[PDB]
């Protein structure tokens, strides 16, 4: 295949990499999720990654981690979630230029970090792009004369929630909607589109992602969370993505592990609440740190009986892979 | 004995490992101070004790680590803690629906540093307590409809502090009650009551918590701190943790290492002052984060005269124990 | 030569090894420009420089560490940026009392910092003086009775930038300033000195300060920083220090590493305009934060090609030594 298709290949694997995923077909859907909820957030997110995997190309990175879109992953997330965090508004051109910019340094940290996790056998899973959109968001800030950031700021009066005004409906919406929210989008139909992207690949993900979306809202209501944050899916993204990386990837599947995935979902989710209530002293947002924290928290976990297996990184693919090399090699 | 006792005898050595010692008498000493001083603070902390040696049971981890106690002594100061700073008073029987939960991520926290501290020989010492509680109270805030917690906010106004009120007395009784503060008690007799405990173990600790429980008060007077805080005992409980800490147990005793254990409080109280003004911004007290953090940054310090021996944490016992080996070793 | 001369001479490289050069010299030049600049913080500087030696000394570290100054290049900062954020104005000559205390701190760090970083051959640069001074600064803080600092607010209006009235003679002006401003000097005479002193030792670290300086003021200019923040240098201490630190130090020097070394001033001058955002929160300054930060994250970088070539610590003294060393090496 020509050159051109080989890239366009890797951003794809790269785009879907964000939940865990490497399949063409399923970074195909995702894009057109990404479309279907903003076309200009779509654009920021495709040169992020664009650009992401060029500079993992220019610094002359392993070319089975490009070809995997282990680089491109950051890049979306980056381009996405500033595109997101804009005051600016829809086609703010000169957004593009930072998009680029810090899209750079996401195989940097990359890099960096693996350099620091592999003494310890551990995944650096999305925390570059919360290093680098922290920096971001944090260098602009709202008051910014040239790219504005959105207001956030901490609660200061107690909320008014009504409990016979809660809507069942919606709060089940909410976990396709806290799919999306993984990538940005609170449109529903992003969602089950990201859920049929996950599906493709490997069910188990959809399940686990499925799961750690509704015990994020959970979650969420038993702190008294403002119904429109949890309608609106930004209390279960942390959850969904602590699920499925411990659900049945980084550890083989089981029920043992199932119940592992659920209560590091759980905690992804307080750990949610937690960094929202306390990064929005800077003004800044909860961007995937809370999955990050937890899901390292509880693969760096060492439990003696031997349902709960880690596997090393050199074999991570998907989880049903994962369970069907396990077994292979017991015995 | 029947498992039951076994239990109770586990929960009794964790309940005193908060200060270093263990010895089931002690914890029985340091149950009663808790029941002198707040029998609503005793329950929630006996909760957690309860619930974090469960959980570290259910996850399967090291036996002898759980009969030593090694697992209980943070779940009773996540519920102590998290009893202490509840705005919804006294007997809010829903505070033990967090403090169960939240005790539960005690041991998970408690082997993740462990795999991260196990390259250094370096104790993960209250670390998961500071994470657990710094989470709870950031995620439910003052301003939370369910478990709000109380106001604390930074200083924005000059003290007014008047050096001719100054009492010598209560500066003194600073000492017994920054020592209960550990624990979350005010009340002079409990600290008194955790000074005899600490004794019936080993004479060394009590001296060394005596004497970090000093040297914070008077490092707390260093930087003109309003005497209401000192008078609290607010100043001397990182310190004397840290004194304990560096003292004699995790380095052999000698008056090097005393002299290393004195300027470790004193680093300790001044980075707790920095870190209350510090976490104060987000509405978090300092929660034995200095005490981690001083103990850490003395255990990895690398000193060339043979004095400043550092013992490796399979053989850490207690002091006086801890010279008897080192000398038994070297002869 | 007496022990008093070796101990100024161990003194007089320290107050130059900030700027990564290890030459007698050239600490007489910096000496010389603090004194140009403010006296009262030449004095505080020297305070903390011969404390911190003093301090190196009693714990018995290495004597080549402190023969070459490795220690007391903390303590110079320590006293310099503490004096800098005085309240009390000049000559305040309590302010000695914390200089000295704080600046013992420095070695201690600095030794465990290194047993930490030692695991990936890392380099623990300004790292203790970063948080002995954030810790003093906040323990103080602007409303303290005895050692109050200068008042850091967050943000909170957008600002007024007219882009008519920029001076491109003051400007450039910012690159001499931007070299003094790692010493906490805002004199552009001081500057020049610190330029000239920089190129006796090794003309490349002279000709990548410069080029650090002003990578970071281009930087500023990006992000519509307010011209006063340029002219007065403080946008580009961080990217001079990283410029040189990634030139041709820590790595050996080649047009690959010319361009990271760029690409790290770049990322170091974010950097530090995102913590100056986040830090003044709690009301303290980045203080060489970004530096070390973006520092460790681009000598962590794993590259393949062969250009980009990082240097065992123990072989690193100047970039020029460094590159006919590896030429050396290869051949
Ligand atoms: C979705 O994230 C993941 C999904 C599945 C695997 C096997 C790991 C990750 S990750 O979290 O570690 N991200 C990440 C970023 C950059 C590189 Cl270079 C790599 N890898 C290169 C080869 C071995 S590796 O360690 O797999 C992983
Ligand atoms: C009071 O704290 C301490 C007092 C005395 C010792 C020997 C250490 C600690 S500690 O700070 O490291 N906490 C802690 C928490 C969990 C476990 Cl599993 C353990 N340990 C299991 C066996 C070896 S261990 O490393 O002792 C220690
Ligand atoms: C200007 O800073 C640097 C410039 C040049 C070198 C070779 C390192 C540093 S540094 O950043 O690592 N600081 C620092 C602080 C304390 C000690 Cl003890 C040491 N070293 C002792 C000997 C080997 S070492 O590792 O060089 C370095």
């Amino acid at each position: 295949k020509s050159p051109v298709f080989q890239f366009f290949d890797w951003v794809l694997r790269g785009t879907s990499q964000v939940m865990f995923v490497n399949n063409p077909l399923s970074g195909i859907l995702i894009i057109l999720g990404l479309f279907i909820q903003n076309p200009w957030w779509a654009i920021s997110g495709c040169l992020g990654t664009i650009m992401s995997t060029l500079t993992a190309l220019i610094l002359s990175q392993d070319k089975s981690a490009i070809a995997a879109g282990f680089h491109g992953y950051n890049g979306v997330l980056v381009g996405l979630l500033m595109a997101v965090f804009s005051d600016k508004g829809d086609y703010y051109w000169w957004l593009l230029l930072p998009v680029i910019i810090m899209s750079m340094s996401c195989p940097i940290l990359s890099s960096a970090l693996g350099t620091i996790f592999s003494k310890w056998d551990l995944p650096v899973f999305t925390l570059p792009f919360n290093i680098t959109v922290t920096l971001y968001l944090a260098a602009t800030g709202h008051y910014n004369l040239f790219f504005p950031t959105t207001l956030l700021q901490p609660a200061s009066a107690m909320p008014n929630i009504t409990w016979s005004e809660v809507q069942v409906p919606l709060l089940l919406r909410a976990i396709p909607v806290g799919i999306g929210q993984v990538y940005g989008c609170d449109n529903p139909w992003t969602g089950g589109i990201f859920l049929i992207a996950l599906f493709i690949s490997s069910p188990l993900i959809c399940l686990h992602a499925a799961i750690g979306s509704t015990m994020g809202m959970l979650a969420a209501l038993t702190i008294a969370t403002p119904f429109d944050s949890i309608y609106f899916g930004l209390c279960g993204f942390n959850s969904t993505l602590a699920c499925i990386a411990i659900g049945g990837m980084f550890y083989v599947i089981t029920w043992q592990t199932h119940l592992l995935a659920i209560a590091c979902a759980l905690f992804a989710a307080y750990l949610g609440a937690a960094l929202a209530n306390m990064l929005s002293v800077f003004g800044l947002p909860p961007c995937t740190w809370p999955f990050c924290l937890s899901a390292l928290t509880f693969l760096l976990l060492t439990t003696n009986n031997p349902a709960i297996y880690k596997l090393p990184l050199s074999k991570v693919t998907y989880p049903e892979a994962n369970r069907i090399y396990y077994l292979s090699q017991e015995r």
